[PDB]
């Protein structure tokens, strides 16, 4: 049934409103899915002026259900199975020495087109650490996402670590705790342990003068053999 939606390319629409330390900020995306090579493209504009955080930050929070879940993992693929009636996927993110985000999202079609809706919230964020002091590298690193059957919710529960190089060097440790439920009361797959490798690199469009970022990213389900 949801799977179905997803053989060939969709268009993906991503629309985030946040409040970091009272830094109240919009961006807008747009892109494409092409869950069979695991594939997203988007690129994503601050639609309020200069955004206030690093872009990197915001990358997990801006639809996992484009990964690429092998023929003999398809039973343990949550995401796909939630559709169309979708998801709602909640997040907190814990900067090391540093404030969290906290997220709340719901992925779902909107005809033709994956929607992800999201709310973030920044607190007790450093004024001069690497967040606000805009210290994190444009670009991404690359991660396993690790995911667990979640049954009284009928959901999962995902953990995993994301690693944001510093300009010195360095790396800023953001730690990743999820949970997704679905929207509708239908049946979902519920999976057994397994992962998602995840690959991501950040551009700019030479032309585009508002503050963006344009993100090719790649996903694969394993751990299941």
């Amino acid at each position: 049934k949801g799977e179905e939606l997803f053989t060939g390319v969709v268009p993906i629409l991503v629309e985030l409103d946040g409040d970091v330390n009272g830094h109240k900020f919009s961006v807008s995306g747009e892109g494409e899915g092409d869950a069979t090579y695991g594939k997203l493209t988007l690129k994503f504009i601050c639609t309020t002026g200069k955004l206030p955080v690093p872009w990197p930050t915001l990358v997990t929070t801006l639809v996992q259900c484009f990964s690429r879940y092998p023929d003999h993992m398809k039973q343990h693929d949550f995401f796909k199975s939630a559709m169309p009636e979708g998801y709602v996927q909640e997040r907190t993110i814990f900067f090391k020495d540093d404030g969290n985000y906290k997220t709340r999202a719901e992925v779902k079609f909107e005809g033709d087109t994956l929607v992800n809706r999201i709310e973030l919230k920044g607190i007790d964020f450093k004024e001069d650490g690497n967040i606000l002091g805009h210290k994190l590298e444009y670009n991404y690193n690359s991660h396993n996402v690790y995911i667990m059957a979640d049954k009284q919710k009928n959901g999962i529960k995902v953990n995993f670590k994301i690693r944001h190089n510093i300009e010195d060097g360095s790396v800023q440790l953001a730690d990743h705790y999820q949970q997704n439920t679905p929207i509708g009361d239908g049946p979902v797959l519920l999976p057994d342990n397994h992962y998602l490798s995840t690959q991501s690199a950040l551009s700019k469009d030479p032309n585009e003068k508002r503050d963006h970022m344009v993100l090719l990213e790649f996903v694969t389900a394993a751990g299941i053999t």
